[PDB]
């Protein structure tokens, strides 16, 4: 039986699942009233991706395909999965891997790179990239159905039926207008119909715990704020599980966030089977801890073990 | 302990010179440039070099803060990507995660601010636009704490306050716009040496040629069909980090595998300092099934015989 590990890596080391940023703090919001179901970012300890997820960090919240039409200013286009291959709705996965798993506008650029070459240009193409929102939220975000639509301030210069990226890179805003709450799924295939093959929601299921975030600040493009997003397992971890497919001895492992310098554990937690994390917290907020500290496997236990107060 | 690559196809790698995803495989023999790029770069035993580090999010990457204004040009000083100082006398060439290549860089400046205001709800302000930062400029000096870059915005940067670029891709590839990949910044400007490098790569062996992994890079505007080569991905620079296997000679025998028919498609050395070679003599990506992947063989020395692609 190939041993269960983590990667040896300090906060500083690691990036956000379901946003391609750093991440900056542990966290932890007991009295959260949202089900948490994120969609990137989810793994099993024994290394079966689930929801949206997949292992490029240029994957999460990339989109890729083809304009169609024009419909500020507005535009249409077909998604493909990310290698550039047919989505299929038929496969059982809720959307193109890689689809945002939030409700928000969601900030970035939009380029293109044209599949025609011109004689007089040494047979290059023609490229052009411009900024681009995607509200998640909005009927016309169908990812599950092969087409989205993104906005620009541009006004003109975005071509039908050329090869296009989605390379994103915060939120427009999160006034009360924008709808950015990153626990609301979006309806990948429309409001009328239900999200399939999705990635199960996570709890803590013993008294006086709760789930332990990695979390990361998301760049806004105006407006006030200081948004984050919570990820269940930084990206770095979902490439490792899925690498090592080591096979889980139990529902529960016990880890230890230690302070290698010292070679103390800081506080221990809860690593659950489908790939989340549970501490015993009685507050909200950041966890103030060294920069040098990293979670360490210590042992398989069960959903009877006691943890100590952090 | 026992040395091993990760197990991903092309389909599942980054770049580790741009945020890209791996596209193909590449050669280009007759290349006349010294090839000595510094991100990407880290020895077999999983020592990092050049400007290189972990995060995939901190590839051609800067945090810092804008000083003033001077297309409008701004004056931004840079820290580390954690955001502590950065201190010129550290034994690395810039700031990691600098950008190691001439070209005008296009991607997004962001900024929140420190202050809050009380009317606004006790949140800070944002805002973010297109940036470029040309790093053939003298004004890129990032060794000495300090870069510039240019937006098509007119006035809707402010000074003091965080801030983060993006990368996204080039601005331009034509004559003007210099990109050249193999061509280095000067970190701390023309006159001046850059220190504390990743060492040059190059085949010592007749026949061989060096291997990349190519990512095609976006562009802003005009013709082209740019591309970054890097010497291995971010991923393996991150699995040798983590296992810090001892290198037992200076060259790992490795082969490409097709896992569905088990067959060897080709090998290939990967040298200690962090790059693979392999036998072939013409420029052009490598044709291979989708499910292939390096897998590590044996060691052996400099003048192993590789099989001919
Ligand atoms: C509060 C305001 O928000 C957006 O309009 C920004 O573009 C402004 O610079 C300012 O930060
Ligand atoms: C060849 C041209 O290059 C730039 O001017 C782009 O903005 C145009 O859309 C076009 O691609």
């Amino acid at each position: 039986s190939k041993p269960f590990t983590l990667p040896i890596l300090t906060l500083g080391e690691l990036t956000n699942s379901r946003f391609p940023l750093p991440i900056d703090v542990l966290y932890t919001n007991p009295n959260e009233s949202a089900i948490v179901q994120c969609q990137n970012g989810r793994c099993t300890l024994d290394g079966e991706l689930q929801g949206t997820t997949q292992l490029l960090p240029t994957g999460i919240c990339a989109f890729r395909g083809k304009v169609t039409q024009q419909v500020g200013t507005h535009w249409n286009m077909t998604v493909t999965n990310l290698n550039g291959t047919p989505f299929d709705p038929t496969e059982d996965v809720p959307a193109p891997l890689g689809t945002p798993d939030f409700s928000g506008q969601i900030y970035g650029v939009i380029s293109q790179r044209n599949t025609n070459t011109v004689p007089g240009e040494g047979n290059l193409p023609a490229n052009r990239a411009h900024e681009a929102v995607i509200a998640t939220y909005s009927p016309k975000f169908t990812p599950k159905l092969g087409n989205i639509q993104f906005s620009t301030w541009e006004t003109q210069d975005v071509s039908s039926g050329q090869p296009t990226k989605f390379t994103p890179v915060g939120l427009a805003s999160v006034d009360a207008n924008s709808h950015f709450d990153q626990w609301t799924l979006p309806s990948y295939s429309g409001a009328l119909t239900l999200n399939m093959n999705l990635a199960p929601s996570v709890a803590p299921v013993f008294p006086g715990e709760c789930l332990l975030f990695f979390r990361s600040f998301i760049p806004l493009k105006g407006g006030y704020g200081n948004p984050a997003i919570d990820c269940l397992m930084p990206q770095e971890w979902v490439q490792h599980l899925y690498q090592e497919s080591a096979p889980s001895l139990s529902d529960v492992a016990l880890v230890r966030y230690v302070n290698p310098e010292t070679g103390r554990t800081l506080f221990e937690a809860k690593l659950h089977r489908n790939g989340f994390l549970t501490v015993a917290r009685n507050s909200a907020g950041p966890v103030v801890a060294p920069t040098n500290g990293y979670f360490r496997f210590d042992s398989w236990v069960n959903q009877f073990y006691t943890l100590a107060p952090m």
